[PDB]
């Protein structure tokens, strides 16, 4: 049906180019060339499209790069594609904002672990007691206390699972009913668990048993 | 034939347990890790205490609590951990300094530059509790394929931090000394869970473009 290999085309990036020494399509087209010359010819595929059924993604100099569309390259990749990134790829997200942190900053460091490469910057030379419920359908940690907990936290990843929240009366008063307490969040082949609260040996159990005991 | 889970341990992080300097003397990382332990046993499946410097990688389930000072080459190491199929469970009071003792910057949890964060899916703020012109190409590998390339425009700061990945070309030649690039990374590829990443940290033209592409992108 189609190639094997997808150069993703970014409408936005090349809005953004246009507008000195990076030029989206000039890039997809030198790649295109590439690939053809090569014997091996690519497909051009619009960023936003479904190109989940190709082997290879190439994104060259795509400037703009959102964090939703950083977790489907991750995707993307931990399911067994091949992801190729130029040096101009990731440095804005959607909202023409400059990604902050090391190069590339696509994704607040997810693209950056995908290449296992880190730059500092884009350079180119020439209430007391709270009570936590369970946020799935298990009940494990529902009538658990804490008194000493996170209070900044926001769920960010598109596959993060919460599955505590803290709830109540004593939590609507600072504000924090229905805060994430207990994430888990798929990260390559692999997971990561995030624990906001402190709990006791008694409530540490009943965590384990629900989710990381062996049994 | 040990245990499927391993209670990371961090001498550094219980110094910085014992300076009472702390928002909360609650904070204490020996204390978390035994709460841990008993939690692990009480529940049927006993976990491991691994110190953080030893080679935990062959665990399914790394427990890092109140684990405060975690270098970057550490969350490094979880990331390569994880996203090879393992999982890490992190404390809220994780990652929030790095071994020069200094506050990660950046939101939080902040170690890693963002790397914490992003293998968590979950960012705050802060921690908060309550209660010359042209280059030439030297193929890093033995292929020699990009050999002889050159390029007029390069990303000067690139540095590789995953432990399984692999330079393929780096910058080489005279003209690469005055830019003090002589062995920075070009082209580098990395395994991420059953995929790859390629990074091409330089513009190549299409004949340049085609001898790479033929290397390692063709069929």
């Amino acid at each position: 049906a189609h190639s094997d290999t997808a150069i993703l085309f970014s409408a936005e990036s090349e809005w953004a180019t246009r507008s000195m020494k990076l030029n989206h399509w000039h890039d997809v087209r030198d790649w295109y060339r590439a690939f053809l010359d090569a014997g091996s010819r690519a497909d051009i595929v619009p960023l936003a499209y479904d190109w989940s059924s190709y082997k290879t993604v190439v994104l060259p100099t795509v400037l703009i790069l959102s964090a939703a569309d950083t977790q489907r390259l991750a995707d993307f990749a931990a399911a067994g594609g091949r992801v190729v990134v130029g040096y101009a790829t990731g440095l804005i997200d959607e909202h023409f904002h400059t990604w902050l942190g090391g190069y590339p900053g696509a994704g607040d460091g997810l693209l950056r672990s995908m290449l296992g490469v880190r730059g500092e910057e884009f350079n180119i030379l020439g209430p007391g007691e709270i009570r936590l419920s369970s946020a799935d359908d298990s009940a494990a940690l529902d009538g658990t206390t804490t008194r000493l907990w996170q209070n900044d936290v926001n769920v960010t990843g598109e596959h993060a699972q919460v599955l505590a929240t803290y709830a109540g009366e004593e939590a609507d008063e600072w504000e924090l009913d229905g805060t994430a307490a207990v994430t888990r969040n798929p990260y390559g082949s692999g997971e990561a668990y995030f624990v906001g609260c402190d709990l006791d040996v008694a409530d540490l159990t009943k965590l384990v048993r629900a989710y990381l005991a062996a049994s």
